[PDB]
């Protein structure tokens, strides 16, 4: 069936297509490439919820003056270690990476710094930034909020964002890279189900009335559960409050501009960088410890203990080889936009 | 065999026992208060039960009665602390006092602590910061008691993290360990068990499957990288009275007035959640901190329950 069909394509082809579409909107080539890399990396790593299905909305927001194609954001040092960034409606990854460049400069002096971003568009997959920090030998902690999509533990109304946090930590070779939504599932993933006419496992969501549902279209208008029960809720809510307080963005119930092309993006993002060299520990000792964990007694011998970031790396390597699978309707959509 | 006592009687008894060993009054009250607040909030695992062990550690020099630690500013916002074997709460509150002074200049600071004794309940420090109009993020490592997701060996500490956020009134105070339960479980053999005694020499699961494991591991790594403490497998001195404590602690303080947001807007938003549609009309949505406060008020009214052996042991010590 059409809406359930897939195509497999070479990553380079999709990247080129994505860049050309961005560029048709006046987005600078370096920035176009970066926004495209964010989505392609998501696709390659098995996170299609934050991959190319995100693109048409950004393209639309650009065409409509809701997204600013050239700005890289405007940062002000409010204190020695605190960068306040007005995104100026810029593309998320462009504003994030610029904030990282600026905050990183200060780390030599400060050891710890934070950039608090408002008025920027959707960040996509936060692992991208956590990983970039880690590859530069830094500890990177990243947060972003969203439209109210998640109900509290014990509640059934959408009041909290999907609120991912990502943590990058330098290891020897491959960095420790943690990226997790505090919701039990992404709305992006639910949309993909709705799109393809698929049911969703029970427990993901409730409908608009608060009744448990397996219907993705119902779920779309409903609320998603937190992961890890009261603890995951605690964490999602902490993130919500930290982002608002520091970034000065809106709380979830007032948030739009990520899943629509009508309203200003008014969610927030936080980036915290830390220079491990200011610390008293040993990055190489971290490496040996992670190796130890990988070789420790598995519950299942066929499935060795993994470190956050292993799976994503294994999936990326395989997709770069075999190609990316995306829904045919999405491919036709981008293709129409191309022409 | 249980008994119920006024908190003030327990506080007084704890303080005397500490002072007996050369702990200055204010430090003694603080350390005392750490255990009492844990009792009042229904967390006896971090309460007076821990007191005999600390008294023994003080008498052995594994705990130093006077030190507040020695801190060194490595960077503009980075304080490295040598706990010098001080009491956990004493070292931690001093680091908070010290890093707080720089916030008007820097907006943000972190204290990385090694060589300090057990911190007790992290919520205490998160709340302290939040009541000072500050955001506080606290974490601590411990003996390896937790197995990785997909693994059966105890290789990771229980690795709690607490987060306090000011909220014009009752602060948001989240305190969460990254294991499913406090010392479900396997081992020593790595075999699933429903037997407590076997669990004790076993390994506890992370909460939230892979995600909770990820968080517990991240905590493990951050603390060791920054504080220079030992990884979980090599950690001692928290559950025993024979080894120097070699786990680590982190404190992050952030001044919200450096941010572009609004604490008052946070409070209205939390109220809105409390008033939202519950799964059960009888059990309204709660904000982290709510249950602890309610338990505390209840206990302050009805007194604290503790085993008679513990109390008899402590009272014999005070005499």
């Amino acid at each position: 069936l059409y809406f359930q069909s897939m195509m497999r394509l070479p990553p380079a082809r999709l990247r080129n297509l994505s860049v050309a579409l961005l560029e048709k909107r006046g987005v600078p080539a370096d920035s176009a490439r970066l926004q495209a890399n964010l989505l392609l990396e998501a696709e390659l790593r098995g996170l299609p919820s934050h991959g190319l299905q995100r693109l048409p909305l950004l393209l639309s927001r650009l065409d409509k003056g809701l997204a600013n194609p050239t700005t890289r954001g405007n940062g002000t040092w409010r204190r020695a270690s605190f960068l306040s960034v007005d995104g100026e409606r810029g593309l998320g990854p462009v504003v994030m990476m610029d904030a990282m460049r600026v905050t990183r400069r200060i780390l030599k002096e400060t050891g710890l710094a934070i950039a608090a971003i408002r008025n920027a568009n959707h960040m996509g997959m936060l692992a991208y930034y956590a990983e970039a920090a880690a590859r530069d030998g830094l500890i990177g902690i990243v947060m972003s909020t969203s439209e109210a999509l998640v109900h509290p533990f014990g509640g059934t109304q959408a009041l909290i964002g999907t609120n991912p946090v990502a943590i990058g930590i330098p290891a020897a070779g491959h960095p420790f890279v943690l990226d997790l939504a505090t919701s039990i599932v992404s709305m992006g993933k639910i949309n993909n189900h709705a799109m393809r006419g698929l049911a969703i496992p029970p427990g993901w969501a409730v409908d608009r009335d608060g009744r448990a549902t397996t219907d993705p279209h119902a779920a779309q208008a409903g609320a998603i559960a937190p992961f890890g029960d009261a603890k995951g809720y605690g964490l999602g809510l902490a993130i919500e409050l930290l982002v608002a307080a520091l970034a000065g963005s809106n709380l979830a119930p007032d948030v739009n501009g990520t899943l629509d092309d009508i309203h200003p993006a008014n969610k927030g993002d936080l980036l915290i960088l830390i220079d491990p060299s200011a610390g008293a520990g040993s990055i190489p000792a971290l490496a040996a410890y992670l190796d130890r964990l990988r070789l420790s007694r598995p519950l299942d011998p066929t499935q060795p203990v993994a470190i956050p970031g292993d799976g994503a790396r294994a999936r990326r390597a395989a997709a770069a080889k075999t190609g990316i699978e995306l829904p045919q309707p999405l491919f036709d959509h981008l293709t129409a936009l191309e022409a």
